[PDB]
């Protein structure tokens, strides 16, 4: 099962920024809002944004943010990137120890949907290979952040600002900085050709293996390059040498090499699933990493 | 589609460690009782019979250790509520959220903090199966863990997590203590009942699908309740209630599609089985998202 992290340490950092008729979420950490920077837009501006440009124009009295039903008083504003910082009269007395990290392709991290500066739900996404992410967010949850946590320590990973034609979601990090070729213009823009997330494919198949599903098994092997040639052909990313380390422990746990594990892999690219599943799913799954099946299987 | 758990900090901060002997425990804490599971105060010799009334009557309050954290509340009393402790503490939990303790119905789904040693560790949604056990992530230490619903920031607390069945599946209690399912906490040979698929989900899924335009499978015909729930245990579905109707109201005003009408589009799947076709990119029907869960996704 995908398992998020706990949220309430996100939770007490959720705000509400308006600016003119455009109500989102902000992120307050010490004695800053962290939000995107198109709340300035109008309908008509986010056509075509000059951001500085409509950021000159803003005072920070056009700025209201909410923190529950307390307002925060807007001493100054700055852009990074697509990110706006708006520094407030109060810090936040509920800010945890943070990071903002930039997340690799195929990572995964807890997204914290909010609306209006309350938190809606919680669940985990993966960065794809084409630096989209598949979540579920609707109007009013731009600003929600995505975020790992390690022991009482919150890294910020991810921020909230588009939604594409084809339904996946796209946005920056907590320096503003977007995942993937995007840019926030309300603009006709489509993701790079997404590819398969093959180390994480291999975790999940460790993790059916542990949950007693092995049908899929062989005693075919393969080496390293041989399996990268097949990976390729499918549209499958490659597999390194750091891979193969990282999935180490899930390999001595079931006591399955990792090349054959790759080689029952490649005969599932290239013969099918024959009408069956894999933990219950139809489709090779993705989404978790090495560290999401080890944290689960133990 | 996704599932999607609740937010998890009202129920964070209502979460404690509790410890009889060497057996430690979650415990949730709300106003000035600590909730946890009775099991707690017996030793690994007790637990294939163990005479629960007994031995609470050889506790007393100085033998149960309950720390937020590391910090100790001080027990000042203990009473047993069917499979439940309550521990007394001299401390009123200022954390603690508006709540109310429910019994949830087969079908219905909440979110689990999976907690040990009193330190949340993750967050996911469960579906209560038919047969009464869920399937999720419950290690060792994860005893007194709970579920909950939350709605208008009342927590809604439903399950407390107990054991785990040879077969890999949990069971657990509501917060009066109470199973759902016949199950008993005592190491006895037990196994759950044969499950079943849970077709108000099913149902309330195809509604899903034609709010997203995805409708292929709606047909002209219309069936009696009656003569659905007859066919529908022949394929090891669940019957439908008169309440699990009432609930597919909101999605059938929606959509403008009758219940008996989405109904009778179901039992043709069943029969007459989807040859290739899928439904929301899924050549399986899911039986995990409640009505409640769809609206929530789709408005």
């Amino acid at each position: 099962r995908k398992m998020a992290f706990p949220s309430g340490k996100v939770e007490g950092c959720m705000v509400q920024v308006t600016c003119g008729t455009t109500t989102l979420n902000g992120l307050w950490l010490d004695d800053v809002v962290y939000c995107p920077r198109h709340v300035i837009c109008t309908s008509e501006d986010m056509l075509n944004p000059n951001y500085e440009d409509l950021l000159i124009r803003k005072s920070n009295h056009n700025f209201l943010v909410q923190a529950g039903n307390v307002q925060l008083r807007v001493i100054g504003h700055s852009m990074q990137n697509c990110v706006l910082k708006l520094k407030v009269d109060t810090a936040n007395p509920k800010t945890p120890k943070y990071k903002f990290v930039r997340i690799q392709p195929g990572q995964t991290f807890s997204v914290l949907a909010c609306y209006n500066g309350s938190p809606s739900g919680v669940y985990q996404c993966a960065m794809r290979p084409n630096f989209t992410i598949k979540g579920s967010f609707l109007n009013g949850s731009c600003g929600s952040v995505g975020f790992n946590i390690d022991y009482d320590c919150v890294s910020f990973c991810y921020m909230h600002h588009m939604e594409l034609p084809t339904g996946v979601h796209a946005g920056t990090d907590l320096e503003g900085n977007f995942y993937g070729p995007f840019v926030d213009r309300q603009t006709a823009q489509a993701a790079g050709t997404d590819t398969t997330i093959t180390v994480n494919v291999l975790a999940w198949l460790y993790a059916a293996v542990i949950n007693g599903d092995r049908w899929f098994l062989n005693r075919f092997t393969t080496t390293l390059n041989d399996f990268n040639l097949v990976a390729m052909k499918y549209n499958y990313e490659p597999l390194t040498q750091d891979h193969v380390d990282i999935l180490g422990p899930l390999s001595a746990q079931t006591g399955i090499a990792v090349l054959d594990m790759c080689a029952s892999l490649k005969e599932l690219l290239q013969n099918g699933m024959n009408g069956r599943t894999i933990l219950g799913s139809a489709l090779l799954e993705d989404e978790f990493t090495p560290f999401d099946v080890v944290r689960q299987c133990s």
